[PDB]
């Protein structure tokens, strides 16, 4: 038994909601939030930049030391980062960002990385500004995530139509 509330449950691992991610970390506090990073952890906007916001840039001030000594992510990488008021731990994910050029095989693997987490709370990878269809990013995220995935999604239009036209 876990504290998420209010998700419509999709398979076994796989569950919903039309929320702010930003407003569902600071009430859950989960051991794991996700964040749609890129390669740089430049938190500008779409889910980094509110997620960042949230902390009052303590987010990207740990991010920029951790490029400093580390160089930047892999597309499909990650790496584990202080949740600071949000979370426990921020797990920064790299889906590829279809408006630069990114494959999009690439989102399997961004996914794989939720593997190394019994629970997760998430947006969907490489969705909104990262210009790929999110159905498509909803049905990998349930064909390759095996732990417990709580997606947050912000747009109720988008929540809508993603549960209507799930297989
Ligand atoms: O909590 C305020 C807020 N602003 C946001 N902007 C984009 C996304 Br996705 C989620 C957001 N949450």
């Amino acid at each position: 038994v876990n504290s998420f509330s209010g998700y419509l449950k999709l398979t076994d691992n796989v569950y919903i909601k039309n929320a702010d991610i930003v407003e569902e970390a600071k009430k859950v506090k989960p051991t794991v939030v996700v964040n749609a990073a890129n390669v740089y952890l430049k938190h500008g906007g779409g889910v980094a930049g509110a997620l960042n916001k949230a902390t009052n840039n303590a987010m990207q001030v740990e991010s920029d030391d951790y490029i400093a000594t580390n160089g930047p992510l892999k597309v499909g990488g990650s790496c584990v980062l202080s949740g600071h008021n949000l979370a426990k731990h921020c797990l920064h994910v790299v889906g590829p960002n279809v408006n630069k050029g990114e494959d999009i095989q690439l989102l399997k693997s961004a996914y794989e990385n939720f593997n190394q987490h019994e629970v997760l709370l998430a947006p969907l990878l490489s969705a909104g500004i990262f210009g790929a269809d999110p159905i498509h990013s909803l049905r990998v995220c349930v064909d390759t995530v095996r732990t417990n995935v709580y997606l947050a999604v912000f747009d109720k239009n988008l929540y809508d139509k993603l549960v209507s036209s799930f297989l």
